[PDB]
């Protein structure tokens, strides 16, 4: 097996190749800091396409580049058991013992590992566990919190397992072994990467409406679905595949950006045989009555309003931007603006939804 990679990680610019996200979180990555050359664990984020970061010490949050100094490092996976010899397993922290026996190592460097406090009311942080003193701490607002002993419990951390590949492997060997029971999947599956790279091999892009576009001029016709982030905030986005390269545009703020993007999440449609939910394009009013339980538009939640994909109908042709559902509005980024639709203009919106699959609840 090889050693954990801890890829350079230049805080203010963009993410590295196959960073580690926190487990079941939208933009939220395993990091590392040295300090006097003391490791700890702490938390990276996306703003604006380039690394923010939080960690915890000497009881302050440090966030930083006069806090850390110019570069962190970000957890990262790239390529697959078969080249790697690991993969890493989420378990409950009071399980760790039971999967040390069997075979797995611990992820650590020396004596602090990540701890993701999953649970935590408002939202998950991604902290670091003292091997020693057995305290984890969190780092947010500022301040840092504490937390030993049996809250600990079900909060998780990373195993390499050392054996076989992850439950929706589908290398050859993977390929090759005997059917195991899988639990379908119900989360969107999010991929990284950043805006200038070569176009996605990993994965299938989501297209708008599933097709070409009749669209605006400048744009092109095959537009797909991307997240990015300003000022913590979640924007849906297009990317089209410019000379074999991502390219995007994102409205926002009031403004347009088609340049100097950075990191993006590009959303995927996974295989249909694991996947507990399909996609499908609903106009806004039938988007709407996500409360049935039936169609659920895709969203990413945020205070001012959770952001879903949809395609805006703007001077009789179609385009890939981002609305609001609960609050009625829509939005691209077009012609150096953020173009906007309030009220019943957005009612001919066209909204990337989701249907779970008999046996399998999604939200
Ligand atoms: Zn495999």
């Amino acid at each position: 097996a090889k050693e954990d990679t801890w890829a350079f990680g230049p805080i203010g610019s963009p993410f590295p190749d196959n960073p580690v996200k926190a487990l079941g979180q939208q933009n939220m990555y395993v990091a590392l800091w040295y300090k006097n050359g003391r490791p700890m664990h702490g938390r990276a984020w996306n703003n604006g396409g380039v690394i923010e970061c939080s960690f915890p010490y000497n009881k302050s949050e440090l966030t930083g580049v006069k806090d850390l100094g110019g570069q962190i490092q970000v957890l990262q996976y790239k390529g697959n058991h078969l080249s790697l010899g690991y993969w890493y397993n989420w378990i409950k922290y009071s399980d760790r013992f039971d999967k040390m026996d069997k075979g797995a190592e611990m992820l650590r460097c020396g004596d602090s590992f990540p701890i993701l406090w999953s649970e935590r009311p408002g939202g998950a942080l991604l902290g670091y566990a003292d091997n020693k003193t057995e305290i984890a701490r969190f780092s947010h607002d500022g301040k840092v919190d504490e937390v030993s002993g049996s809250a600990l419990a079900n909060m998780l951390i990373i195993a390499r397992e050392l054996k076989g590949g992850p439950p929706y492997c589908e290398c050859e060997e993977c390929k090759s072994e005997p059917p195991k029971p899988i639990v379908r999947v119900t989360l969107n599956e999010w991929a990284d990467f950043r805006c200038g790279d070569p176009w996605p091999t990993v994965g299938t892009p989501v297209r708008a409406l599933g097709r070409s576009l009749d669209t605006l001029p400048g744009e092109n016709p095959d537009q797909y679905v991307a997240l990015w982030y300003q000022s913590g905030e979640p924007v849906m986005g297009r990317i089209w595949n410019d000379g074999g390269k991502i390219a995007a545009c994102f409205g926002w703020g009031g403004h347009e950006y088609r340049q100097k993007i950075g990191s993006i999440q590009i959303l995927y449609e996974l295989p249909e045989a694991i996947r507990g939910f399909d996609y499908d394009w609903k106009p806004f009013p039938e988007a709407a009555q996500f409360g049935a339980k039936e169609w659920i538009p895709v969203h990413v939640d945020h205070h001012k309003g959770n952001i879903s994909p949809a395609v805006l109908i703007v001077d009789g042709k179609e385009i890939l931007g981002k609305a609001d559902i609960r609050n009625e509005r829509a939005t691209i980024g077009y012609g150096g603006t953020e173009k906007v639709l309030v009220g019943p203009a957005v009612h001919s919106c066209m909204v990337l939804c989701r249907k779970a699959k008999p046996g399998c609840t999604i939200d």
